This record gives structure tokens, sequence and C-alpha cells, in this order.
């Protein structure tokens, strides 16, 4: 019960590690709204977790679209009455083509800026009158390792999730006179269902030679932090990126 | 039942925040060693928390004695079988005097930092046979905000703190060839029964400015972040620095 | 001459912090390239460096626009043969009116990240072929305090800036392979641009306390790290930033 | 000219880097003392300096040992008049044997905490009072790629180096009221056969072998006056083998 009587938006929650999220919260008690672009595999989702015993409806929502956004906020609050908890989950990655940085157009940066940075952006924005008015909020944003790192062929990702890592420091600071958190966490290596051209098999070799734990990762690795963050108990730690790794970089 | 069937040794954990530690720890079903310089008083942390139906024993420790040490680690293992979970909480700190670093004698550094780092140190050694023999292993090193900050007129402790958070970095390498995670704690600004000339009023007026969450700390604020990183939960996390500050700095 | 028979792109150097890196790199010997969205003021500076004994050209540049920016890199290399250095100072800061991060636009963000993120992204494709080519670059990106210091009502900036950043890390990785360098500096927010009045001194005393080192700081302290960076002496040195803050973070 | 009529001290300078430090302060007009447990090793860089026609002079020190320390700063003093500059070079590194952190005694971590750790503080006190009656200083001390990237076998070195790296700010906290600046450089620990280079080069971004010059000139950066703003940062020479 981590989560009980609490109201979790997840964005990107139709597939991979952000409906891993939304199940697990579901089950930690909270009432979830399963977020995606795409409504009839959110709708799976949701019924799953309903099926289930848990809470959930699904919201489509294109996380670029400011009053997309602002439905899917007025959706959770018309089910559940407010919004604890946002999980901005939602991000193109999976779906990239491997490229060296000169070869990225114009176009597809700002196509992916839209929906990783400033699709945060937004989902914060919609999100602040409630979690104001209710004096409490938890925002988890989600960053990556190859921030950090810097790994080759993906030069706009990294910019685009360094641009939400530093946004977690301007809202920590704007939200807190509120009592409300905001974090970031920055997953490596995490295998779901969703095949990716991310990692190769010369990068797993480097990866594994780098890490302190020599394995590979999945989303239970994840959802512990997650728990941790959306949960009463985290109301102290705010501003902060946590990068779950397996110690390829240390902080 | 967060750490069911786990066993932890939590030092320093007479009293401050390490006996809160303790106390929740056994609150969470984990057997608990109660260690401290003070015997009789971590006897008493142990009696209480035994007849809360909470399983614990105390142990006499200096840990910047190796012989010692290794006893307190023997008493563990013969009173529960194995050790789980080592928290290096002991140190020097609400006891020290506030003085400008031109004023701190070769001997009052050393003194510091053979508790605060060599005695962190010796505890990691003294775990690491049974954590390695049994694949398995949670060790929480404790360094503070003035790390980071650079607080004035506690020059040797936050040398002293800076050379644990290193030497977490150290122990994750070579420790986590055996799944064993070591991870860093940094605490700011927690209020505990105990008094301490470490933060003036300005000074709290300095930090309550710079902090995003405008208040000061409570146990808490911590236990939640140490049960995370105590947990089986926390299995993908190594090598990392949690700072728990209120959002007195950004990472 | 520390940059003597050097090559030196300054984009937004018309005026400002930007005015001066093209002045002082001139005077150290190098070619200036004094780019930027105002060529009759560019070309008065460019012809300023020229009549003190300087070797300069103005290109007009909008940062934003791939095609401006590739002319921009054309007449570089058309006038002095190659491009060594490419510091991306173009940035959208001094207009900005403070606001609360829920009152920013989508657009209004877009804007600024056109400039800030991507026009950082844009020149440094530009230069990517003469710098291979020749087996030599340094790359200097600019970021600031803020984003470190999560400062309020400047959220779209500090999340630009948090993009530039992470790029850095990414061209690092990317370019380093034909000897190219790629380095952030990030100054302290106070002297990020040569303010239009003078600090008043209840103003310098606000920014001193926040300082550990307890001096007023200007333009010259810039220059120092810039020519570092631009220079053969920091060839060894990529993907790092370098903060000149006097001390307001520790890193 | 860049350290023209500046005074600069740099321990562990009879041999390696440190010397070469050393060299190139001297060039670059600094009156250097070559300071070092080896007095003989230290004339000799010394004299070699000032046959160039650079300023030097040898002060034996023990690092570990306070009225050692003292003594040092005072030749200083006696000889140039002043400390402008402070680079805490002197470290137990190079002789050390790789081994697991279990094996490694309290003694032996001790014995290189007093130089590597302890050493870097007493120094830092015993320019304390000249740097603050000056109104200037530039302390650097020296941590390790070691330190972020958490390499085996050397527990004790990687946990001194933290304790150096943390010291750095409280330091910069407590003499920056004076003007004086304290930062630390974080060299890339390989600065060997083919192979091992290659090995290095694999987790480096810029695919450069590495050598002492890669690190000269961001010593001459932190004790010059062009940084005369930065204080209480620690900058990384290390290829991007890490990234900040
Ligand atoms: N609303 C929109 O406009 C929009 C646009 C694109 C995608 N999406 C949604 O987002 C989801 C994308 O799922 P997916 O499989 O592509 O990604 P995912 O399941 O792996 O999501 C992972 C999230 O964590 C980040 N991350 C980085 N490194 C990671 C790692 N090693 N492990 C885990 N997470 C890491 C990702 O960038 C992302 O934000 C889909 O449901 C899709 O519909 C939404
Ligand atoms: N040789 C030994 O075995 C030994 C030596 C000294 C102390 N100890 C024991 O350790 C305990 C010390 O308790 P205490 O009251 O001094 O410390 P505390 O309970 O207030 O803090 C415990 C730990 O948190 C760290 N910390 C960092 N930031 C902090 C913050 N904001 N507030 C509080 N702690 C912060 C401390 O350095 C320490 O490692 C006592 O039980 C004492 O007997 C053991």
């Amino acid at each position: 019960v981590r989560l009980a009587n609490r109201v979790a938006i997840i964005t990107g929650a139709a597939q991979g590690i952000g409906r891993i999220y939304a199940e697990r919260f579901a089950e930690e008690g909270a009432a979830v709204v399963v977020a995606d672009i795409n409504e009839p595999k959110a709708t799976e989702v949701a019924s799953s977790i309903t099926s289930l015993g848990g809470r959930a409806i699904a919201a489509a929502v294109d996380v670029s679209d400011v009053e997309s956004v602002n439905r899917m906020v007025d959706s959770a609050v018309e089910a559940f009455g407010t919004v604890d908890i946002l999980v901005n989950n939602a991000a193109i990655f999976s779906t990239l083509k491997m490229k060296p940085f000169e070869e990225i157009s114009g176009d597809e940066w700002d196509k992916l800026f839209a929906v990783n940075a400033k699709g945060t952006f937004l989902c914060c924005q919609a999100v602040s009158p409630v979690m104001r008015k209710n004096q409490y909020g938890r925002i988890i944003n989600i960053s990556s390792s190859v921030v950090v790192t810097g790994r080759p062929n993906y030069a706009h990702y990294i910019a685009s999730k360094g641009a939400v890592w530093a946004l977690t420091h301007a809202l920590a600071t704007e939200m807190g006179t509120d009592g409300i958190t905001v974090n970031t966490v920055s997953p490596h290596g995490i295998i779901t269902e969703i095949p990716r051209e991310t990692i190769s098999e010369e990068g797993w070799r480097r990866n594994l030679e780098e890490q302190a734990l020599k394995r590979k990762g999945d989303a239970s690795d994840l959802v512990g932090i997650l728990l941790y963050l959306a949960s009463d108990e985290s109301k102290f730690m705010t501003g902060q990126t946590v990068a779950l790794d397996a110690g390829l970089r240390f902080t």
C-alpha cells in the first residue's frame, strides 16, 4: 500500500517501462491515469489493471500539445479528484535510428524535443495548479544514462534529456514553495518487451566492462526508486537526479 | 516487512539518527545489531526494540579498532547467522567544536579520520567475507551535505566525509563482483534529540534561503531512503551518492 | 600569441561578452569571424579589431537557420582557409523577462530553444567537416550557473542550457575520434552578460553572500578560461564543464 | 611571463610531474620552491632550473610532519619574501602495489593518509597566514580520475583523494574571504605498453595519448591571475574518460 489514496499520471504508459510503472503503482494502491498517444493500447493497460482489482483509467494524450495535456489532467481530476504524482515517462527513443549527429536534420531535432523536453514541460505546467492548490505533489522526470556518458549516435536525444535534467532544477525551486518535489530518474540498460537500436553488441560489451554490477537491467530494477520518489516518504528530497545504472557511473 | 529476513548492522546506533535507523529497520522485520561505543546505551536501544516485538542485539564497538570491529561482525553472525546490510553511521559530528581550519591540530585531524574514514573502511572490510560468501550485501556509507557545500569551521570533518564518499566508489567496484552494492547517503539539516553547534541561526537563515523546501529536517526525512537502499529492491543501484537536503543543492 | 595562426568563429559577437571574446582572441593572434544577427554592428566590431592590428571579418548569422549557419562557415573558410575554434556564445537571455514557469507559452519555449539549443547544435554540425578534415578543433559551448542553482523565473532558459550541457557530452564522443575537443563554460549568471546598468552595491552584497570568493566579477574573468579552452593548452580536455562562479557552487 | 613576480611552492617536485610543474612555472617567471622528501634530488632540480636563468630553491619537506612543513614555508619566505602559489602534488601512488581492499592494513591506510590527505592539509595551514596577510593566494590540490571511476585495488589511495577533493571545498570557503582561491586538478591516472594504451584509449572520448604537458596548461591557468574568479572547482584532465 505504498501509494494508498494517491493519484498518479504516468505518460507513455501504454508499453515498455511506463506500463510497468502503471501496473506496479496500481498494485501499491495508486489510482493510475495510463496516459499515452496510443489510446487503444493505453486502454488495454488500464483494463488489465482494473481486472486485477486496481483503479485506473486510460487517457489519450499528445504531450507536445498543450490542450491535449490540459485535457489529460482534467480527465485525471474528473475521475479521481486530484493529481498527487506525475511521472513524465513519454519520450521518443525506441523508434530512433542511430546516426552521427551531422546527419540529424533540424526537423528531427525539433520533433524529438517537442515530445521529450517540451512535452515534459507542458505536463508539469498542467499539474501545477492542482498540486499547488493541494500543497502537495511528486513530479518524477526521466533522463537517461546517456546524458552523462555521451554515448554516440543519439545526440538530439541526449540533448533533450539534458533539458529535462536542468528543468527539474528550475521546477524544484519554483514548485517547492508549495511543498511539491521534483526529481529526475536516470535509467541505464533496462531491457523491456520493446526492441530498440539503442545499445549494440559492442555497446553492451563496453557497458558490462564499465558497470560495477555485471548484468543487464530490467524494469524491476527501476520500480523501487519510482515508488520511493512517488511516495509520501520522499518528502525531503527534491531537485535530485538518481541514476539506476548498475554502477556504470558513480556519483 | 520491507526488510523481512534480513540482518542489519548499524554503527553509531545508540542515539540520534542511527537509533532511529535501528528502530525503523527492526519495525520492517530486520534483525538489527545496535553497534556503538556505549555498550549499555546500545543495550537500552536493543532492549526497547525487543520489547516492541523486534529482533535486536547490542554490540560494543570502537569502529577505529580493527579487532573491535571484527568482534562486532562475529557477534552479528553468531546471533543472526549472516549480515545482509551494513550502515556506517558512526561518526564524530555532534560533539565537534567549530573552529577555523588553521586551529585544527594534527591530532584532532587524525582522531576524526580514525573514526569517520578509517572506521567506515574497517567495518566494510569486516563484513566483506560474509557478504561475498552469501553473494549478497547492502552497504550504506554516510557522508554529509557539507562535503558539497563546504560550510566553514569543520574542515577535518568535511575531509573525512569526502574520504567516505570516494571510498564508496572503490568498494562498489571491488564488491560488485559478488553482487554487493555500496552507496552513500548525504544528509542535511536533520534535527535530532542531540543538540549540536554545526549550524548557527545565521547559518539556518542561509540554508533556508538556499533550500527549495523551506523547512528544517528530521529523522523521518531520512528513513525512507535508508529503507530503499537497505532493501532487496535497490539491487541495481551501486556507487551512488543520494543527497537528502530539501534541495539545498541540486544534482 | 596564444592563438597564433588559428581561426575562430564566435557567435553573438557583436556586443556584450561575445564581442570581448572576439577582441581578446584577435589580440592573441586568432583570425576572428564576428558572427551575429546584426551584420552592421558585427562589421563595426570587425573594423575595430582590424584597425587595432587584428584580423577579423564579420558574418551575419541566424544560428537557428541551417542555411545561414552553413553560409557563415563558408565565409570563414573562404576568408581564412579553415576553422579551428567555435564559440557558441549566441543566446537569448538579456531580453528575457522573469516569469513563473506556468506563464511561459509553448511558443516562447520553442523560440528560445531554437537559438540557444538548436543554434549551438547547427553550428557544431557546420564546423564538423572542416575540423574533421584538419584533425583539429576546439568547440566551446556556454551554459550558466542558473542550471545548477535552479534560479526561479527562467525555466525555459535553464532547460535550454541543460540541453547544451548534455549536447557537449555527445559531441565530445562523436568528434573526439578526429582530435576535436568540445567543452562547456558555465559563467555565474551575474557575469553571464554585461549588464546595461551597474549592479547596485546592495545587489552586489547579496551576490557576494552566496560566493565563497568575496570578490566582484566581470568579463575579464571569463576570457582566461575561454583562451585556455580555445588553445592547444587544453588539447587533452574534452567533455568537461568549467564553472566560473567565485565558488557559488563547488565541484 | 604568466607567473612573473610570483612565488610558488610545489611539493613532491624532485621528480615526475611535480618536477615538470616546477620547471614550467620557473619558465613562466615564478620563483619556485622545489619541495620534496629527497633534498639532494630536489636540489638538482632547482640547480637545473637556476642554470637555465630561472629562480628556484630546494626545500626538504616531509609533508606529513607539521614542523617540517612549517620549515618549508619559512624557507620560501626567507628566499622570496612571500608565497603566492601552493601546489600540493606530494602523494604516495607510484610505489603502491595493487591489492584488494580487504588486504590493506589499518597501518597502510594511515600511512598513506598521513601524506596524501593530512600532508595537503598541513601545507594549506602553513601558507594561510602569509596568503591572508597579502590578500592573495592560489592553492592547487590534486585528486585523480580513479576517485570518480572507482578503479579497483587502490581503495585507500582513492579515499585519500576524496578527502583532498572535499577539503578543497572547505578551504575555498574559509580562505576566500581573503581573496585566496583553492581548486582541485584531477589528472587521468594513466599520466605503458601499446596494448595498455589501447585499453586506456577505448575508455576515452578523445582518442589521444596523454602526457605531462597535458597537465601544465591547467596548472598555469589555476596558478595565475587568469583564474582569479575560480574557486572550489575540480578540473578533470582525462580526455573525456568521464564527462562533467
Ligand atoms: N505522447 C507523445 O507524444 C509520445 C511520443 C512518443 C512516445 N510516446 C509513448 O512513450 C512510450 C515509449 O516507450 P519506449 O519503449 O519507447 O520507451 P521506454 O519504455 O524505455 O521509456 C523509458 C523512459 O526512460 C528513459 N530511459 C533512458 N534510458 C533508459 C533505460 N536504460 N531504461 C529505461 N528507461 C530509459 C526514456 O527516454 C523514456 O523517457 C510509448 O508508450 C509511446 O506511446 C508518447
Ligand atoms: N568509535 C565509535 O564507535 C564511535 C565514535 C563516535 C561516535 N559514535 C556513535 O555515533 C553516534 C553519533 O551520533 P551523532 O548525534 O553524533 O550524529 P547524528 O545522529 O546526528 O548523524 C549520524 C550520521 O549522519 C551524518 N550526518 C550528515 N549530515 C547530518 C545532519 N544534517 N544531521 C545529522 N547527522 C548528519 C553524521 O556525520 C553521521 O555519520 C553516537 O551513538 C556515538 O556514540 C561511535
